[PDB]
């Protein structure tokens, strides 16, 4: 009653463990899934999982800044756009030594959903544009100061800043979905909510090569 966007963070919020938020209700069976305070991350699982996001984040920009759809031409320009920064940060993965992974299934196949969805379900796109964007500027900065702190020397990569104040670009994000939903049918936001499931499902396997 706060506005759609609060209905998609409870959603979201009760998909979490308990051993992630307060408010989570599942419990801890996959190893993404343990307290990041006891991730093992290794260099060569970070960056198959920042060359899978990378393709997962193209994906997501690419659809938007081509599009004409008034509610995804919305989230233009957002300030959260993580291609380019990935790019750096792969870039600097590759002076340090190391050699850049090929994209694998887990983001081959989000990104190959996200396009499907971006032509056929717009309310399912929107679910998984929130989740993803989202979950990147809470957990995932958890994840990447544990990663960072443990096998990086504390590197800040550019995936993890963010050109304006966070906080009032992820505001600007809010009301920009709440504003596209106010024009959807309480079906239209019901099927938007159900999807978040998939959501944590296909970004549960990008997170889980960090550990592989
Ligand atoms: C190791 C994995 C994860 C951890 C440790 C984690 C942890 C957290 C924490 C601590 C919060 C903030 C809770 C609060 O401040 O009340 C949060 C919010 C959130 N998480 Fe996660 N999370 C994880 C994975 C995910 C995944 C896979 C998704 C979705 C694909 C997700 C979606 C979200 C969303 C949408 C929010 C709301 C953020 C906001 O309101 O700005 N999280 N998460």
């Amino acid at each position: 009653s706060k506005g759609f966007v609060e209905e998609m963070r409870f959603v979201a919020m009760r998909l979490h463990t308990k051993d992630q938020a307060k408010e989570g209700e599942k419990e801890t069976k996959s190893i993404e899934e343990r307290p990041v305070a006891k991730w093992e991350p290794t260099v060569e699982g970070y960056l198959r999982f920042l060359v899978d996001s990378k393709l997962v984040y193209d994906t997501l920009e690419l659809i938007i800044q081509d599009s004409n759809f008034p509610t995804y031409a919305e989230f233009k320009n957002t300030g959260l756009e993580r291609a380019e920064k990935l790019s750096t940060d792969l870039e600097w993965f590759k002076e340090q030594g190391y050699e850049i992974p090929e994209p694998t299934a887990p983001g081959k196949t989000y990104s190959q959903y996200l396009k499907e969805l971006a032509e056929k379900d717009p309310q399912a796109f929107i679910c998984h544009f929130y989740n993803i964007y989202f979950a990147h500027s809470a957990g995932g900065r958890m994840i990447g100061r544990k990663v960072a702190e443990r096998i990086l020397d504390n590197k800040e990569l550019e995936f993890y800043k963010w050109d304006g104040e966070l906080s009032q670009l992820l505001q600007n994000v809010r009301e920009k979905l709440n504003k596209v939903a106010e024009e959807w049918t309480r079906e239209e936001k019901n099927h938007c909510l159900e999807e978040t499931e998939k959501s944590f499902k296909y970004s549960g396997e990008i997170l889980r090569l960090i550990l592989s």
